[PDB]
């Protein structure tokens, strides 16, 4: 499913993302942009190590889920990569909270680094009511 902008905005903020773990909801509105575009069944092969960013939030599988063909992988959000591409993004936001709890934070997606620390990230939420 490709989300429309405010659509995403407001359901996140239902999902209780706006300030978790001191981000703010702005902050995940640029990181899903830059990541998928808002969408759902979004998926990049990694051909340098073997592993898959899954969905809207393009979470690795090395690490935080399991698809069974990544080499030496843990599945620390204890999901299937699978449950990462429906098109209700309950699962991946549950999993992307619990990326954002290690000790890096938001800075773990290198995306974040590039297009939204130290910017302006408000006209990712401006109008969407939330």
């Amino acid at each position: 499913k490709v989300f429309e902008r405010c659509e995403l905005a407001r359901t996140l903020k239902r999902l209780g993302m706006d300030g978790y773990r001191g981000a703010s909801l702005a902050n995940w509105m640029c990181l899903a942009k830059w990541e998928s575009g808002y969408n759902t069944r979004a998926t990049n092969y990694n051909a340098g190590d073997r592993s898959t960013d899954y969905g809207i939030f393009q979470i690795n599988s090395r690490y935080w889920c399991n698809d069974g063909k990544t080499p030496g992988a843990v599945n620390a959000c204890h999901l299937s990569c699978s449950a990462l591409l429906q098109d209700n993004i309950a699962d991946a936001v549950a999993c992307a909270k619990r990326v954002v709890r290690d000790p890096q934070g938001i800075r773990a997606w290198v995306a974040w680094r590039n297009r939204c620390q130290n910017r302006d990230v408000r006209q990712y939420v401006q109008g969407c009511g939330v």
